[PDB]
């Protein structure tokens, strides 16, 4: 295996960097799911060692910052899952099995809770609860007001695995190959389905259908209500996907990018010119598919035919965690921690 060359692309437009701002030492060479959040024109971002910053979304200037690092005088917090913002709190999970809630106003700690295992996936907030899927197979619901554990479900037992929420239920994937639905009220189990016999096992729930990758990279669609399997695509080896309209866009383990029909394809097209370049998850921005690579380039892809429409060099430390498209903005954090706002 060898990395594909940088594609030659005739830019249809010239994307640029609007601003960039350092955030500590980022994630370095460690695997992480840590990425930025955006709410009310403020970007919230963190680094593994424990630094968290709030930045003005128009110019990237710091509003507040806080270090969460606490036999030695100081030790890294190992921030990992997040950042998630909701209702005046910033939520971040750590590999030390802590979940932090910070005030959006000033970065002060609202609460901190010891959870049942490493919190490597983004906190997901719904109905007054912060849902935490721990790396050792538990789903825990914390009160957003005080961080107390309201309920805990054993699922139960490398790639992100956040819960998904839908109409009063949480849906969780992850090892070992089962998808589960539980009721938010008290964590009552509704159903489980086996979809098995790196990978983002976070389910995506769209219009009553659960789309989920198995740890082996097979893509499956399940009925939200019953967990019945509607279709499975033994590609396999998908790493990340998104759903939009009647299409699924995905990046496979070899960094091929494809578009599938929402009925499980039909592969509409495959773009293989980024093979082995080590891509981020894809996002949609201004109608184009965007992915970053390990060399620090962003690649802009036409969703109709998979052709490149633009390419830009952003950060020599490279990309790994997900680009974020929200509120008309495109944000991405480099491995060395630098957060970028990108303009089309």
């Amino acid at each position: 295996v060898k990395m594909s060359p940088l594609p030659t692309v005739e830019n249809q437009f010239t994307p640029t960097t609007a601003w960039s701002t350092s955030v500590g030492s980022g994630i370095g060479n460690f695997y992480s799911n840590l990425h930025p959040a955006l709410a009310d024109n403020v970007v919230y971002a963190a680094d593994r060692a424990g630094l968290v910053k709030a930045l003005n979304a128009d110019d990237g200037k710091e509003i507040w910052s806080v270090s969460l690092a606490e036999w030695f005088s100081k030790e890294p917090a190992l921030l990992s899952g997040g950042v998630t913002v909701s209702g005046g709190h910033v939520y971040i999970g750590s590999e030390k099995a802590q979940v932090y809630a910070l005030n959006t106003s000033d970065g002060t700690v609202a609460w901190q809770t010891k959870v049942a295992g490493e919190a490597l996936s983004r906190p997901v907030v719904s109905d007054g609860l912060v849902l935490i899927h721990t790396s050792n197979g538990q789903l825990q619901a914390l009160n957003e007001a005080d961080g107390a554990v309201k309920w805990t479900v054993n699922l139960d037992m490398r790639g992100e695995s956040a819960p998904t929420t839908a109409f009063g239920a949480a849906v969780v994937g992850g090892d070992n190959g089962r998808v589960s639905a539980v009721l938010m009220e008290q964590g009552q189990m509704i159903w489980q389905q086996r979809i098995s016999q790196d990978v983002d096992t976070t389910p995506v729930v769209v219009n009553g259908v659960v789309f989920a990758l198995a740890y082996n990279g097979n893509l499956t669609a399940l009925d939200l209500r019953s967990g019945q399997i509607m279709w499975k695509r033994e590609l396999g080896s998908v790493n990340d996907f998104i759903v939009d309209g009647n299409r699924i866009y995905l990046v496979d383990q070899n960094d091929r990018v494809m578009a599938l029909t929402i009925d499980g394809g039909v592969t509409l097209w495959t773009q293989s010119d980024l093979l082995h370049r080590l891509l981020t998850s894809p996002v949609l921005y201004n109608g184009n598919l965007v992915v970053g690579d390990s060399e620090g380039y962003l690649h802009w892809i036409n969703v109709e035919d998979g052709r490149f429409v633009a390419q830009q060099k952003v950060d020599s430390s490279g990309f790994q965690t997900e680009p974020v498209a929200a509120d008309g903005k495109l944000l991405i954090q480099a491995k060395d921690g630098t957060v970028y706002s990108i303009t089309r």
